[PDB]
């Protein structure tokens, strides 16, 4: 009994060699790819996708293995689970529906694969946005008293398994209700559609699911660091047009002024708040829609 | 599910105060020597040390306010309780009670928090202080940067505003519990411990209560301790006493500190030794850590 919060978008399971990407497909036009983070699936996309898919050919996939993705066997290094890895699974997902072009829209953890997949293979990106996020290197940079405390996640969840998969395990709906509510302008559930939280809710509940997480936040803590750390000590920038988006009361603007921080990584960023807690395309769907249309349309 | 007494000839005193009661085993004669426990510990972590130090001194082995057998006082929204300051002034009290305002301290984890606040506020109080694996909490918080946000994850962690510190511990407490002792020691596992001690702390861990003062420890440990800390950096107040810093080669100390270096700031009398150990240097080297104890301490 899930909800289908994507009305008259198609269904998508794409094979890729690192397993099935699950994605909702609707619209016509420009591929727009958009993508999920943490503790969420595609279907966070469902108010502001369809105004996407007036312009769009939208998908909006679950990240390999959140969601409906599989979830590939990780190892010592949460290999499949970095966004180097993740961004080529998705690369390889696009190439599956004939888009080797197309634009991408991430939040959260899909923009850490967003704009990693911008530094490795931008020539697939037309246009990239970040959604309330900056650079997993700058969120360890910046990781002192204030912003440990802020984002303890990011250190708790990459412990070493099964630590936080214990913890989580004895009762998963407060942490993936305490998560989507922290983070949230209010403070609560009341941003969310109650059948997108049961989406969220459903795949955290599964063991396996989170255990995907805990190797997203490791991968987030060591290889997907150590890969933004090669690029900005080389001086390496996404040369993809981009758009930095972040909520007022986000996460990303907790840790220093986003735009100054994405042109550091980015040579053709624009950036501009909106007033909305982390989840922009919940807590501000239309103020989210009508940004990520103007950017990415003509 | 019954216990085991560690300390053989100890006595057992609860020490009232008035934030509680402070729990306490008592043995030998001399000087009187405080020992504090810490994080996720009680004072049986004392046991192998201890009976060494009661050749010499009146070794008083204290549960920490809201640890163990210690009362838990009621918390606030600043966790005063728990904040080393409070504990230090409980303690204090608890020692008055028993006719020591001049006694000597070893701490360890959060006890040492205790220790060397205590030497902070009430300089006085203490012949010779040692602070077992720590350096102050304003250094670890200073130092917060990416490498010592995961490897001590759990300052953050259980930092975190009630109830998603105590929701999440009480997924799997004996785990965590044993995770702790286990992840911070030398050898990765329970084997440097008596499992006689082990079940000490996993039935002090198995109370929610017990836990949740251990995240208002830890609460007081990012806010109130921090600010208190800051306040002797800004003001140059150096503690006075004679201390002794030892630390795990492979501890919770040494990382980011040479921890006599970092310790030669905090006070103007320190000697430091590291010991062939993980954090727990009690259990895991207490023939070591007792000796380097007894030789800094046999005096008064």
């Amino acid at each position: 009994d899930l909800a289908d919060l994507f009305p008259g978008f198609g269904s998508e399971w794409i094979n890729t060699s690192s397993g099935r990407i699950f994605a909702r497909v609707g619209g016509d036009g420009p591929p727009l790819l958009l993508l999920h983070g943490f503790p969420q699936t595609h279907v966070m996309w469902h108010r502001v996708a369809p105004k996407l898919a007036e312009r769009f050919k939208v998908i909006v996939a679950d990240l390999p293995g959140y969601g409906w993705s599989d979830m590939p066997e990780s190892d010592e290094q949460h290999t499949p689970y970095t966004k180097r890895a993740m961004a080529k699974q998705l690369i390889e997902a696009m190439e599956q529906l004939g888009h080797v072009h197309f634009a991408l829209a991430g939040h959260d953890r899909g923009a850490r694969v967003s704009y990693r997949l911008a530094l490795d293979s931008p020539g697939r990106l037309s246009k990239l946005a970040v959604l309330d996020i900056l650079p997993t290197y700058e969120y360890w940079q910046r990781m002192n008293r204030a912003y440990a405390l802020k984002i303890y996640h990011w250190s708790f969840l990459a412990q070493p398994a099964p630590l936080p998969e214990n913890l989580l395990g004895g009762d998963p709906d407060f942490y993936v209700k305490a998560k989507l509510a922290s983070w949230t302008r209010a403070g609560d559930l009341s941003a969310f559609d109650p059948r997108a939280v049961e989406h969220y809710r459903i795949a955290f509940a599964d063991p396996m699911r989170r255990h995907v997480m805990c190797e997203d936040y490791r991968a987030g803590a060591y290889a997907d660091f150590e890969h933004d750390k090669i690029d900005v000590e080389a001086g390496n920038k996404i040369p993809v047009p981009m758009l930095a988006l972040w909520g007022a009361s986000g996460i990303a603007q907790s840790a220093a002024t986003p735009l100054d921080v994405w042109r550091k990584w980015a040579s053709d960023v624009q950036g501009a708040p909106i007033e909305s807690g982390h989840f922009l395309p919940e807590e501000a769907p239309d103020q989210t829609a009508e940004a990520l249309v103007r950017f990415f349309s003509a």
